């Protein structure tokens, strides 16, 4: 299941504890740099009508997850492609040895990844095995992206705040409105408390996750 199981326990653990009323609230001490990230996702485009999901990654890497479920992955160099079957199943190839099957999707990718360009700004700009895309949906309220590496995203619309989720070190990292980035061990906000935004947005995301366990 890509770890959702896992992180759906490690946030009701912490939304159990009810961090925000601690009394003696010290955020601080959950911080941990050990469990920053590697990926996550800078830009994303939704023409979900017509072709897919486009999005590009920290790396600069920029992918796509297609309606018929299938995904192709441009990497950095601006010529490697991995192409993500129905399947599962993966392969490797390059744009410059122009393949007549993938052609079409190539080239829609590439008007995917001219658009974040010039229109989008890089999420998470400020700091420093490729996962893609697995599903994805949105809300009125914010979108929500799980990559393959169990990794979950959130990004809210209103303020413009976002959650990364891994489950494997048990951590979240909030970015806030002021762009700024904080990565925290679950287990420690449980201890040391948090702040009413950062809790109402792990409750948020308990529901996320659920739902993408309802699919
Ligand atoms: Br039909 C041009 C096009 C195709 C895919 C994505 C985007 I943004 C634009």
């Amino acid at each position: 299941d890509c770890h959702l199981s896992d992180m759906l326990q490690q946030l009701h653990s912490v939304n159990a504890s009810k961090p925000s009323e601690r009394g003696l609230v010290r955020q601080e001490e959950a911080e941990d740099p050990a469990c920053i990230p590697i990926f996550w996702v800078s830009k994303w485009v939704d023409y979900s009508d017509k072709y897919g999901l486009g999005y590009q990654l920290c790396d600069n890497s920029v992918g796509v997850l297609f309606n018929d479920s299938t995904r192709l992955i441009l990497y950095n160099d601006g010529d490697s492609l991995q192409y993500i079957e129905r399947d599962g199943t993966e392969s490797y190839l390059t744009v410059s040895s122009h393949p007549n099957s993938l052609m079409k999707k190539i080239t829609l990718l590439k008007y995917f990844r001219n658009y974040m360009s010039e229109h989008l700004l890089k999420a998470g700009a400020n700091i420093t095995r490729l996962p893609y895309l697995r599903t994805w949906f949105r809300t009125r309220s914010a979108i929500i992206l799980h990559l393959s590496n169990g990794s979950v995203q959130i990004n809210f619309f209103q303020d413009h705040t976002k959650l990364i989720l891994c489950p494997l070190m048990a951590a979240v990292t909030y970015i806030d409105e002021k762009r700024d980035f904080r990565t925290y061990r679950l287990s420690l906000l449980e201890e040391y408390g948090c702040c009413k935004e950062l809790a109402s947005r792990l409750r948020y995301a308990r529901t996320m996750v659920d739902k993408l366990l309802s699919s």
